[PDB]
């Protein structure tokens, strides 16, 4: 029951190992979260093989404990409730008319630092599709993330669409199916149905020559009066 761990600014570390259609890569990220304001600031670096997929396709994979829950909705905040021991976050992300990512992550504290450790596996991508062909714009839309309690175990089920702008003016849809379960065996907050309203802004540091992404993100829970 870790809501109180998030009242201040919390350092964040993200570590991802990925394989998409046999193309192996890794990403490290650092920054900080201020859940009081629903706020994230992170910088990510691609650290091994050439990144085989567009940065925007990794945003959702690369810490929903930093969402701002309104006071009246605090009983619905599963994510913070599982801390400090943490939660497993698992997804399948279906890119319309293309491949899928399957991800497994553990989100937990290591001392003062909120860590997201991820393995990502992508299969069934098209060689010259929007993903492997790097045809997605370097930007990010605003989404609604729908959350419900898991009725069969101590967790949540989450579903949402993201829309990734394509360089030709079109849109690449990504349908996300997600499950979160506590790592510990203690109680968690099982929510009524609600959603998170998200927005993200992607940028680059002109002085950073490694392949990287700077992210500023704001997320607020909503849907319960
Ligand atoms: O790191």
């Amino acid at each position: 029951m870790g809501e109180e761990l998030f009242t201040g600014v919390v350092p964040i570390l993200v570590e991802l190992d990925g394989d998409v259609n046999g193309h192996k890569f890794s990403v490290s990220g650092e920054g900080e979260g201020d859940a009081t304001y629903g706020k994230l600031t992170l910088k990510f670096i691609s650290t091994t093989g050439k990144l085989p997929v567009p940065w925007p396709t990794l945003v959702t994979t690369l810490v929903q404990c930093f969402s701002r829950y309104p006071d009246h909705m605090k009983r619905h905040d599963f994510f913070k409730s599982a801390m400090p021991e943490g939660y497993v976050q698992e997804r399948t992300i279906f890119f319309k008319d293309d491949g899928n990512y399957k991800t497994r992550a553990e989100v937990k504290f290591e001392g003062d630092t909120l860590v997201n450790r991820i393995e990502l596996k992508g299969i069934d991508f098209k060689e010259d599709g929007n993903i492997l062909g790097h045809k997605l714009e370097y930007n990010y839309n605003s989404h609604n993330v729908y959350i419900m309690a898991d009725k069969q175990k101590q967790g949540i089920k989450v579903n949402f669409k993201t829309r990734h702008n394509i360089e030709d003016g079109s849109v690449q849809l990504a349908d996300h199916y997600q499950q979160n379960t506590p790592i510990g065996d203690g109680p968690v907050l099982l929510p009524d149905n609600h959603y998170l309203s998200t927005q993200s802004a992607l940028s680059k540091d002109p002085n950073e020559k490694r392949d990287h992404m700077v992210l500023l993100e704001f997320v607020t829970a909503a849907g319960i009066t």
